[PDB]
């Protein structure tokens, strides 16, 4: 299984966003392209889609925006004709930060949307 192989163009699974912003960048159509095609594929897996932000603002700023980082990322998959049934988009908002700085490097590495796939 391709999802299995680590050089598998598969292997590659956050979407980074900017500051405040869900737009999913032009950059990232490939990739969405790739996934999709997995997706479409493979009607039985199961993609969870997870959106995280910086720790800066309201906790309920940051779950919000989260979600709608998620819904970015479904949305842009969704568009390439995956059945919402195989996506589910959700958001940890601040609260699983992957880097634990405060600092641009730190936050730019949590502005971010990871697709999960499911056991």
């Amino acid at each position: 299984d391709p999802l299995n192989d680590p050089n598998s163009p598969l292997a590659k699974r956050s979407i980074y966003f900017d500051f405040d912003s869900y737009s999913v960048k032009d950059e990232y159509q490939p990739l969405m392209q790739q996934h999709a095609q997995y997706l479409k594929s493979h009607p039985q897996r199961h993609v969870l889609i997870q959106g995280n932000t910086d720790e800066r603002g309201t906790s309920e700023y940051n779950l919000a925006l989260g979600q709608k980082r998620a819904e970015a990322v479904r949305r842009a998959m969704a568009l390439l004709g995956v059945n919402d049934s195989q996506m589910e988009a959700v958001s940890l908002g601040k609260e699983k930060p992957q880097a634990t700085g405060h600092d641009e490097a730190s936050w730019a590495q949590n502005r971010r949307a990871d697709l999960v796939y499911q056991q």
